[PDB]
């Protein structure tokens, strides 16, 4: 749920999620996709996508299991549609540290939604 991927994000990141990520470019956070404008913006169009694969489980509700060792994540649910959940999640927070070289603070609050051309295809 969005607890444990809140976490996981402050855990890669450094960054609060909320404020970070919350509404950054196209596909982060509140509302929708659409084209990316950067790294950051595109990690955040994969993991909604990610999203559509879990049939039985709720990506925004349903909590899960994981472990923070090792400056790693462990995805250890035995529910296959909670470990994918999980995999989600964790691909989001390893994508959006390994593009903190290029988060850029003018995205951070977009109001520009709206001027998003097409999402990428899932
Ligand atoms: C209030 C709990 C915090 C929720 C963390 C998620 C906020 C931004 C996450 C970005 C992920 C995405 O947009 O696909």
């Amino acid at each position: 749920s969005l607890v444990e991927l809140g976490k996981m994000i402050l855990q890669e990141t450094g960054k609060n999620p909320v404020t970070s990520y919350g509404a950054y470019g196209c596909n982060c956070g509140v509302l929708g996709r659409g084209k990316p404008k950067d790294a950051t913006d595109r990690c955040c169009s994969v993991h909604k996508c990610c999203y559509k694969k879990m049939t039985g489980c709720n990506p925004k509700k349903d909590r899960y299991s994981y472990s923070w060792k090792d400056k790693t994540i462990v995805c250890d649910e035995n529910n296959p549609c909670l470990k994918e959940l999980c995999e989600c999640d964790k691909a989001v927070a390893i994508c959006l540290r390994e593009n903190l070289d290029t988060y850029n603070e003018k995205y951070k609050k977009y109001y520009k939604k709206p001027l998003c051309k097409k999402a990428d295809p899932c």
